[PDB]
């Protein structure tokens, strides 16, 4: 049995590992990553006064897997032809390559679609870049005072065909993740006001619908007034089309002062899922599949965090989650009996709850 | 200056502590409560096969408070007169004392109407009774199988005077702490999984009004689905009125199978503080004040906790923060300039996203 692992981050090395260790020599586990390195620092960084502390961890795929029993090779899936069981990729040194599966896990997770916004390589800067994040620590301390907006960008989410679970464990959404904006706007305030520059700064969060939308009316209306409170503005409806250097402007064609815009760019499917059977992928690119992972067309294909169509919003945890359930499913395929934990949709982001 | 402080859980203690730390010898702080001891369990208990953690702390505030320059004594108050800044209480003796304060600081909590609730005394299990925990654990072993109802009863939340605080802090609860309903809902279905006795217990959860109201319709209809799936019944709007050997009723005289009732009781305010001065108290018992925890109507008074009227839900993480707010506002009146911290709203309870 060979088993392909797209991906290199929480979906596929939770699948691999959690696979691996279950079945042994019972099946060959090959993951194919676009990258030899996987890099997993902390979701939104620690803007202090002097103290920038640095806390990255970097994986060698090329070492750490084997080390497991798990093979590896780096190269770009460009497709999966999911009806003859063929996943398609280019290797580094630009040769093309094709490896038949018996069963695949897709851990390639989604895509930030920067390229949908007008002026964001002269003037952007992006909450889930790697190092440029780093970009905005020295803008923010340089940063003498004016307008700053942060958001995040509209989510294409898919909706057909529709994933096999229960009713309303799939929810929609106007943003993929929405909840680090919210900690995001607080940070910033807080950055300004020990720096006494809260009369400098004009802080105003833009959502591309209503602005945490797991919450009720009210727990919304109350963030709002957090907001009022601090000085702080909220435009709703907002999804950024263009980034100028003074400003970011809508569809519509409505705009909002921004000399620092901090954007969470939009969620698009991953162009390789787009690019693969027509019929394993939803309208938005993501794989639709049961509560076990499974594809609902292609039984021999599991989908695993991001490139699910049901992880909503986009969470790490829900990348792990299903990245364990697609591996006892399998595992229990390959005849060694084992529990299949239950997948729970999450309800509500606790980074809504300002106590957190 | 005399200062009183009223009660000795999360909020009394966090103010005294707080105040006396802050200001020394600048005030005499003293705490009166209705006994000598605390006790500071978990709040939902660990319902485990053959596994019973116990992991409880007991404070004796006589010896614990005077530690830290803090007087104690022993009292029941009966009621407070803000006009004349005086405070009634019963001592141990049965005698009836009453004493003067420059300030006061009201940390008696709410309370449990368990009394609404005929056949409590009876047919009862308690979420929030001491060793009531105790009563359900050898219950729930020794369980053969059955119906079981979980929810709470309703909260009677006041509504005049309004507290001095931004618009939308303060949410309208049916009930006033909703999520260990949730989660016990979980750790119920988990035990019986685990006996292998699913088809021989009967989950039913009971909400007073449109349970976890903090959530979108979208995530309350998620929540739907989890207990379909979990085999739980869910019946909103049911407002507990009796507990019979074997079912529970509401006002309207409905029914529900229960030959386990679990009951988080009814919220009202704190009988001592409904017979405290007219116009300190809104019309549910509870101390409407502004963001400084100081009383709308009489400077000298600071309510904290679950005795002021903006904290709902009912949390004990929004009494420390009180707590403290109402003992730094308290040290820059007498003197020592302190930084009071920005009170906010909870939006929502983690406990209601099941990954918690
Ligand atoms: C951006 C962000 C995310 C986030 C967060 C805050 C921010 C600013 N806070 C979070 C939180 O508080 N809690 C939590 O659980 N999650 C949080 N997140 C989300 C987290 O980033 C994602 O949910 C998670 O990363 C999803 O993991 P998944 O493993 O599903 O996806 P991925 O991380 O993108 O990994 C993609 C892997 O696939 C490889 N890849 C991509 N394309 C290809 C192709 N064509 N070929 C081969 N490999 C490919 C990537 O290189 C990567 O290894
Ligand atoms: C019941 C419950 C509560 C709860 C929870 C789960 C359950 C089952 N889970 C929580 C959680 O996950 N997180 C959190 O922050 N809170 C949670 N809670 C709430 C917590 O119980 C309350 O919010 C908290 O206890 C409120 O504290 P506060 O200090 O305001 O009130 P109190 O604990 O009732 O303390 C009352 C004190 O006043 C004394 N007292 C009462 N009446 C008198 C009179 N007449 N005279 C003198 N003293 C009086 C009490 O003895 C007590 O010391």
């Amino acid at each position: 049995t060979k088993v392909l692992v797209l991906g290199g981050r929480f979906g596929a090395l939770t699948a691999a590992y959690t696979l691996k260790r279950l079945v042994g020599s019972k099946a060959d586990v090959k993951v194919i990553n676009k990258s030899r390195f996987s890099y997993f620092r902390p979701a939104l960084p620690h803007v202090a006064i002097g103290v920038r502390d640095v806390d990255e961890l970097k994986v060698d795929l090329s070492e750490a897997l084997p080390e497991k029993g798990i093979q590896f090779q780096e190269g770009t899936v460009e497709k999966i032809d999911a009806k003859s069981s063929m996943v398609y990729y280019t290797k580094p040194d630009g040769s093309m390559a094709e490896e038949e599966y018996d069963y695949v896990i897709v851990g390639i997770g989604a895509h930030l679609a920067t390229e949908l916004v007008k002026g964001w390589d002269k003037y952007g800067y992006s909450v889930c870049e790697p190092e440029f994040a780093t970009k905005l620590r020295e803008k923010l301390e340089s940063f003498q005072g004016g307008n700053i907006a942060i958001g995040s960008g509209p989510f294409y989410q898919g909706h057909n065909p529709k994933p096999k679970v229960p009713e309303n464990f799939v929810p929609n959404a106007d943003s993929a993740c929405e909840g680090p904006v919210f900690e995001m706007s607080l940070m910033l305030h807080g950055y300004f006001k020990k720096k006494g520059m809260l009369d400098k700064v004009h802080v105003t969060v833009f959502s591309p619908g209503e602005y945490l939308s797991d919450l009720s009316p009210n727990s919304r209306k109350a963030v709002a007034s957090i907001y009022n409170q601090l000085g702080i503005k909220l435009v709703h409806n907002f999804k950024i089309k263009e980034i100028r250097e003074h400003e970011i402007v809508d569809e519509k064609g409505n705009t909002i002062p921004a000399d620092i815009t901090i954007l969470l760019p939009p969620y698009t499917g991953n162009p390789a899922l787009k690019n693969s059977t027509p019929d394993l992928v939803d309208d938005g690119g993501f794989i639709p599949t049961d509560l076990n992972m499974v594809s609902i067309k292609y039984d021999n294909v599991y989908a695993v965090g991001d490139a699910n169509s049901m992880t909503v919003p986009k969470l790490g945890y829900l990348a792990v989650m299903t990245g364990r359930i697609a591996a006892q499913h399998l595992a229990n395929r390959l005849g060694v009996p084992t529990k299949v934990d239950k997948y729970y949709p999450t309800i509500v982001c606790v980074a809504d709850n300002p106590y957190e």
